[PDB]
């Protein structure tokens, strides 16, 4: 759990 | 639903 790539908050694909 | 900021898959904070 922390910063980098995966799922959660930030930039990428999903919901706005 | 699509690409940009918010929640889902990509770069920022959460689980990797
Ligand atoms: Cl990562
Ligand atoms: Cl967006
Ligand atoms: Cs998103
Ligand atoms: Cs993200
Ligand atoms: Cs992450
Ligand atoms: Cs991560």
């Amino acid at each position: 759990v922390g910063a980098x790539a995966x799922v959660x908050w930030x930039w990428x694909w999903x919901w706005x």
